[PDB]
């Protein structure tokens, strides 16, 4: 039967070689991994988390870990897996090198050659990818064009999931009850989703740009939302919309906009108007 993949790794067996970028929750570097033992060189990137953390808070980290990390069984080609984890005075986590960067810099160097069929595609990607974190009863929490990274530019995997839940804030991109009463779920991700969306939409446009942080909840009470986007037909902008009612139970779930953005993916100029397609 199928296995658990996750590794402990020693401060030995990897190695930080240059400093790939972040300022959120650690730093990001490139690397290699040399599992002891064999004969291989794996090309990683390496998240040092910031905060400095305990032997005993490193055991509930690892506690989390072996629930968390381990219940993503087959895996899927849309999320990003944890290969290895090291706790040793810093946390520090282990996945497949990605030099290709993320999805939010991509569609901001590249807003004058994308395509509809690239932009519905990446829609497809991410919501497979949520729908089998959805299926692990997973939530990610921090679902954001930032966050999904691209190993070509046809195909893109979601990262930084469950950052919260190991151990123990993007408001722009949060639901309303998450604002409120940080209530985190399958359908708040649906939210996020719907944001992410927006984001590769207007090629990476801040959301609700020039809006302070604190003025959000209050916004969407009022029944505000981020405007559509001059490349989105109607048909695209009900799907954000929906994914943005106060109602978590009315919002769209991650199974049907696979369904949703597959059929658009299958005549993309039909609901996507840009300039050269
Ligand atoms: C462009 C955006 C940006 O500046 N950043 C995105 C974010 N980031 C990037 C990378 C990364 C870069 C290159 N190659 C691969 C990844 C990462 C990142 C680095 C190392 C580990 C890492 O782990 C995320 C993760 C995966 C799977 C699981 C968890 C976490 C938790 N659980 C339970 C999992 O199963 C991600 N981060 C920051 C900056 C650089």
């Amino acid at each position: 039967p199928n296995q658990a993949l996750l590794r402990i790794l020693k401060e030995t067996e990897f190695k930080k070689i240059k400093v790939l970028g972040s300022g959120a929750f650690g730093t990001v570097y490139k690397g290699l991994w040399i599992p002891e033992g064999e004969k291989v060189k794996i090309p990683v990137a390496i998240k040092e988390l910031r905060e400095a953390t305990s032997p005993k808070a490193n055991k509930e980290i690892l506690d989390e870990a072996y629930v968390m990390a381990s219940v993503d069984n087959p895996g899927n080609p849309h999320v990003c897996r944890l290969l290895g984890i090291c706790l040793t005075s810093t946390v520090q986590l282990i996945t497949q090198l990605m030099p290709f960067g993320c999805l939010l810099d991509y569609v901001r160097e590249h807003k004058d050659n994308i395509g509809s069929q690239y932009l519905l595609n990446w829609c497809v990607q991410i919501a497979k990818g949520m729908n089998y974190l959805e299926d692990r009863r997973l939530v990610h929490r921090d679902l954001a064009a930032r966050n999904v990274l691209v190993k070509t530019p046809q195909h893109v995997k979601i990262t930084d999931f469950g950052l919260a839940k190991l151990l123990g804030v993007p408001i722009k991109w949060m639901a309303l009850e998450s604002i409120l009463h940080r209530i985190y779920t399958h359908q708040s991700d649906v939210w996020s989703y719907g944001v992410t969306v927006w984001e590769l939409m207007t090629f990476g446009s801040k959301p609700y740009d020039g809006i302070p942080a604190s003025e959000i909840s209050s916004i969407l009470e009022k029944g505000e939302r981020l405007p559509q986007p001059p490349i989105c037909t109607i048909d695209v902008y009900m799907i954000m919309r929906k994914c943005w009612m106060i109602d978590a139970d009315s919002r769209p779930k991650f199974r049907e906009l696979i369904i949703e953005f597959s059929k658009m993916a299958r005549d993309p100029q039909r609901y996507l108007v840009i300039q050269g397609d």
